[PDB]
């Protein structure tokens, strides 16, 4: 429970299915906002339900940001369920539960964004401490799928990729944050996601 | 259109003090400029006054989504819109009032404007009578003269409120029936 993992759909079934995989580090950003980068992505992969995604959350910057948010958080005094309090993680998925991959439509992609909703259906991330765990929660990738994600995931010692560019001013954030609360059925939108992805409990998803 | 002021009800029947976020310490951005017991419940008036409260708002409202919305009914007001993105509801602790991400009681939602008697006349459940005497009351208080808020509070207390806003079950819904609640006419800022 050291390193903080994160994996789900980018896309769930022109096209990409060709520029995969992706093994090497791609950023992993906010938004799509230029300056919050809080880690790397440790593989891009085509698989039966769509382009899967596995990366890891270490920017220290973030990781602190992250980390006061959830402590003043509703997250912090919210009643256990039937996971232990992970403050960090059930933060992340109140603010940044989507993902989304970017590209160009025709240094293919450019980088993967944590997100307030996933613009593709099904696209909602899980997050963990444990890169196994935190495949595994996808019943809709097999066996042998997440076994070769996982190995690509172990092959990586975190402790030698990059420190993340995150800087962008917190305002910058905040208004995103603010702004996603008005996205008409947001909450029952991710909801749905999380069905489309086959999400398997116990997570700490928030709906 | 320079002073900023802020109108609703605390509570729908049918001295100054402070003006805070989400009831949190520390965050005054501004003061009430009058609590009236009026026909349908108790209607509130106040000024934001806050420098850097204000300076903060302005700086989210440059980056958020108000600023790129088209207009409407109503010419663009970045600074109105993402205080009724944000903060568009009200609440009474009397210690304090505070701008929420969605009252306590129902018909809470407040008006925020640069004209006192235009956010007082959105109001169509407040009589003339009683907006006249609202406004009057108003009027009489010279803005440039309220002593400083304290408005000190880190932005990260500030915006893990706004993120848990986001998971407020049915709050879009309730906002939209608050108005309704409230009698407010349009066309109004208000995003719900
Ligand atoms: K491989």
């Amino acid at each position: 429970a050291q390193g903080l993992y994160v994996g789900g759909f980018v896309d769930v079934v022109d096209q990409v299915t060709d520029y995969l995989p992706v093994t090497e580090p791609l950023p992993i950003t906010i938004e799509h906002l230029p300056e919050t980068e809080v880690g790397w992505t440790l593989g891009l992969f085509q698989v039966s339900h769509g382009i899967f995604c596995t990366g890891a959350i270490t920017s220290p910057a973030f990781l602190e940001l992250a980390s006061r948010l959830a402590d003043t958080s509703h997250v912090a005094r919210a009643p256990v369920k039937n996971l232990p309090k992970e403050p960090l993680l059930e933060i992340l998925h109140t603010w940044l539960p989507g993902l989304s991959l970017s590209s160009i439509h025709p240094p293919v992609f450019q980088h993967v964004s944590l997100c307030a909703l996933g613009r593709r259906r099904g696209t909602v991330a899980v997050y963990g401490h444990d890169a196994e765990w935190v495949v595994s929660r996808f019943s809709s990738v097999s066996k042998s799928e997440r076994a070769h994600i996982l190995q690509h995931v172990s092959s990586c010692r975190l402790e030698d990729l990059s420190t993340p560019n995150f800087v962008s001013p917190l305002e910058t954030l905040m208004a995103k944050a603010i702004d996603a609360g008005f996205i008409r059925d947001r909450l029952d939108l991710l909801k749905t996601d999380r069905g489309v992805a086959s999400i398997l409990s116990p997570v700490y998803l928030k709906a």
